[PDB]
């Protein structure tokens, strides 16, 4: 036993990308989402289905929990999704109330919940278990606020466990104006306690979806989120399946965070659909991930990497893989401290995600993160400077200068990218 993560989906959109996330995992493993049961026996895979997945007689089950202060979005989506014997209730902990958009209320009403959180995870968790990811939004109240509170309470209850953090930002006009007082109070947490923070916003999901899967139409955050179940799926997966060269979640992060807070990290996949998988390189696939076209961040540019995180799946070369190093090296603008031999963590695994030939996954520790977090700011001093919408944080203990002082660490992290990018 050892390696097992245990997932905790926090708020609406934790919760509705967990649908997504389960679903890979659970293909991945040729386990039915359905039935709770391998497909067969004879596609069953030489495999390591614990570090996502609990094996009971009966069948498998998400070492998951599925968090929320208001109770329709998960419901609702496990009614619509069928996922009633896998999401099931034992693994719920939901609320009345709701946290209205701000993050002081989900903080301070998800202390009530904390007790029984704490005592369905050490119910059930293994003593190997090696951390928790938290998928959370950070623009509404309860991914971020509840999603912070879990943060600080994980790494304070379970020193030793990793806690990596999959966050979304607001888009580029947000779609909650209360946004950015909740996305500098997230971001100012689990710069605390967070060990790792793996970002995405709903301008580049959708820009990829609409450009390199040419959707016609997303109806349902679904034909969203499975970009995000990719990414967690993708860099877990040699973890999970025999390879070359295996990777586990603190061995990623040591590898990518220089100084202790330059842990905000922009993700990005290639190719986005089977038909390229089969018409592509090594290359072509590396230098698609380190294209803004697929970053998963809304950025104005490639940046300066500090340090990347590259994840190959599938039928690859390995000298191809890297013989392609200089060339990267070469193409890529590296922030300047960065020597030229250094900067790249290479993963490589033989599973290729369902029905691709190949598959790189990007983890980048860039620079021009002080440039989406700048914007962040700018929006946050634009509502604080005219003391717009605080009442409501103030009246749930988080005071004016608590805002404050969490905007004044934020900008200290800013500079800090600033600083390395030259
Ligand atoms: N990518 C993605 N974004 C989502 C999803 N659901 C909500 N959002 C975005 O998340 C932000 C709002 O956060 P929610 O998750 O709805 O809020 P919450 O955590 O449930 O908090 P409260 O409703 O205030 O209690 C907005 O920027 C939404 O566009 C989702 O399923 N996927
Ligand atoms: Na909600
Ligand atoms: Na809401």
């Amino acid at each position: 036993p050892g390696r097992e993560i245990l997932v905790l989906h926090v708020g609406q959109g934790g919760n509705q990308i967990g649908y997504n996330f389960w679903k890979t995992i659970c293909e991945e493993h040729n386990i039915d989402i359905r039935s709770n049961q391998r497909k067969s026996v004879e596609e069953d895979k030489v495999d390591y289905k614990s570090v996502f997945l609990v094996e009971a007689p009966d069948g498998f089950h998400p070492r998951a929990l599925f968090i929320d202060l208001e109770p329709l979005a998960v419901e609702f989506l496990v009614k619509e999704m069928k996922l009633g014997s896998f999401f099931s209730e034992d693994l719920m902990v939901l609320s009345y109330s709701g946290a209205h958009n701000v993050w002081s209320i989900g903080y301070q009403t998800g202390k009530k919940l904390i007790p029984v959180i704490l005592e369905k995870i050490r119910d059930t968790m293994p003593e190997t278990l090696q951390g928790f990811l938290i998928i959370h939004t950070l623009g509404g109240g309860t991914g971020s606020g509840f999603g912070s509170l879990l943060t600080e309470t994980l790494k304070k209850e379970f020193p030793g466990k990793g806690v990596l953090n999959f966050s979304v930002l607001p888009s580029e006009v947000n779609d909650v104006t209360l946004a950015p007082y909740n996305t500098v109070l997230s971001l100012n947490h689990l710069s605390r306690f967070s060990d790792l923070v793996v970002l995405f916003d709903n301008t580049a999901l959708i820009r990829i979806v609409k450009d390199q899967l040419n959707y016609p139409v997303i109806k349902q955050f679904s034909d969203l989120n499975f970009l995000i179940g990719r990414v967690m799926a993708s860099i877990t997966a040699s973890l999970r399946f025999p390879g070359p060269l295996n990777m586990d979640l603190m061995e990623m992060a040591h590898n990518l965070v220089a100084l202790p807070e330059t842990k905000f990290i922009i993700p990005s996949v290639a190719p986005l659909t089977k038909e390229e998988s089969e018409m592509s390189t090594e290359l072509d696939l590396v230098e698609r991930c380190f294209d803004p076209t697929h970053y998963m961040v809304n950025c104005s540019g490639q940046g300066k990497t500090i340090s990347s995180v590259l994840m190959f799946r599938g039928n690859i070369a390995i000298e191809n893989a890297f013989s392609i190093m200089t060339d990267i090296k070469s193409n890529v603008a590296f922030a300047p401290g960065v020597h030229p031999d250094l900067g790249l963590k290479y993963g490589i695994c033989e599973s290729a995600p369902v029905d691709f030939d190949k598959e790189v996954t990007l983890l980048s520790n860039n620079t021009i993160i002080s440039e989406v977090f700048n914007r962040v700011l700018e929006r946050f001093d634009s509502l604080f400077n005219r003391d717009w919408y605080t009442s409501d944080y103030v009246n749930a203990g988080t005071s004016k200068s608590n805002l404050k002082e969490a905007r004044d660490n934020f900008d200290r992290i800013i500079k800090i990218y600033k600083e390395i990018e030259g």
